[PDB]
């Protein structure tokens, strides 16, 4: 084992590798959305910027798990990053709804990782998950939920979508 | 011939003079649009400003071709600048659609001159076209396409046109 | 077709989608290398920083192609990003040798795209490739070649690798 | 009991007293190392500085536990600080290896305290341990592991030790 490894269960190590891939996948979904909103026939620059920033944040979250794996003496195993399932994301509202679903899927995986860490009596890992992942995940879900409600109020299509996008920019 | 002339084909020289006239014509079209949008019964100051700036940019493009003709030792031949095809340009959307078509007509002319320059083995001229014209032309076409999509989303008439115009201003 | 599309061949559009994927793959390879060099049993922070920066630059290159696709009215079609071919990259020298080979593979792909663009008489695309890709690619290959020579001189293992890494940091 | 005491188990109080002593001992070990590296026949000022700083940090960790004991209404019971096990610490590498082992021994003790606190349903104490101790302990172990790898690469004796020490200074 690594000279640094202590109290680090193989199941936690393996689950962190799976979570790295999930965060990279989420980053790729948001990158797809960002550039979809820059198509000449879509032209929603506020949505584009929101998803660009979201993509960067998910990549940073993946990198924090990679750093964490090394800190604990685990070994990073990277796998293929699947392309998002659709080429086009529909209306701004449909993209936000897909993002909300994805954020909750990621949250569920993080909570399952927390359960694995707790069951293996790894408080360093439960602290990481609580402070660096679960907190931001709840804030992200709340933000997207607010945005969905605001967009339903404004529009969600036509002038209201145009105005909502401008406030988002 | 001019003491400076070297590798400069008469067909390229003549086509440059045609491009100068086309750019001056485009400048005149956009000047007409700019002041149409300042009529008391139109009153779209964002559209007016957009077309004023566009008119100035096309005049600058014409001047860069005039400077180029002199750099290569060709002789500038200026001709009449045709009146724009319309006295009144309709809605903001109709003006943008006319602008998109004009920008694509200009792009086609520039690409045809690029072909003439390539066929005459004139890389100084292909460089000029690529760097000083074709690049900005694609960016302009993309910008106007985005604007058309945004205006169709906002409006394209009534309150949405009013709001889109303000964002443009 | 898109309202903006002009002189943009479907084969060029498809090849741009391939290049986006290749750039994202290169970004992933360099990300893998960066964190390999942060393992507690590797501990080469100069190499880690070099590959982190390289990863970010390749992702930016991918994003510029995504923006380009939209500018021309093509449609981004993302593909799965393959896993890097190795979990462990060996010595610093072996990683640089792998990077040199990857940079030359990317260069070959860019030159093939350039040939496709030239054969389809698309000077906007040849300009993009020359100015935004081929130039930086030659500079990157020269930099890595220099680094390989310097590391062979210093080391390439032991104290020389330790000292070379410091200079890189 | 103290007027402030609430949900504070006597076993946790006693274990905090043990940890205070362990931290003071670690501080003394690192103080011994620091001055060993300032002997005229050792003369490794980077190692000396690293261990001086480490000694101060361990004393601060002990003081935070003393403050904590008082915050909860426990009573500080100090114990003799044992002499370090060696008068002479050998090579820089041997000292780092001894430090790694000591850091892991302290980590094990902190994890045992965490288990005691968790079993006694004391989340204020688990929070202290996670945030103020376990986090820095993993970072310290990773840093020392990196240093051991770097020193093995550089040297670990002779010129490599001289150069590694300079980088540490
Ligand atoms: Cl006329
Ligand atoms: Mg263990
Ligand atoms: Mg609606
Ligand atoms: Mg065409
Ligand atoms: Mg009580």
């Amino acid at each position: 084992a690594s000279q640094v490894r202590q109290n680090y269960h193989e199941d936690c190590e393996a689950s962190i590798n799976k979570q790295i891939n999930m965060e990279l996948y989420a980053s790729y979904v948001y990158l797809s959305m960002a550039y979809y909103f820059e198509r000449d026939d879509v032209a929603l620059p506020g949505f584009a910027k929101f998803f660009k920033e979201s993509s960067d944040e998910e990549r940073e979250h993946a990198q924090t798990f990679m750093k964490y794996q090394n800190k604990r003496g685990g070994r990073i195993v990277l796998q293929q990053i699947a392309a998002p399932s659709m080429r086009e994301w529909g209306t701004g509202l449909e993209a936000l709804q897909a993002a909300l679903d994805l954020e909750k899927q990621v949250n569920q995986s993080l909570l399952e990782l927390h359960s694995t860490a707790s069951g293996n009596n790894d408080p360093h890992l439960t602290k990481l998950l609580e402070d660096e992942y679960l907190e931001e995940q709840v804030d992200s879900i709340k933000k997207i939920g607010d945005m969905i409600t605001k967009l339903k109020r404004a529009g969600p299509t036509g002038l209201g979508e145009y105005m909502f996008d401008k406030e988002l920019n």
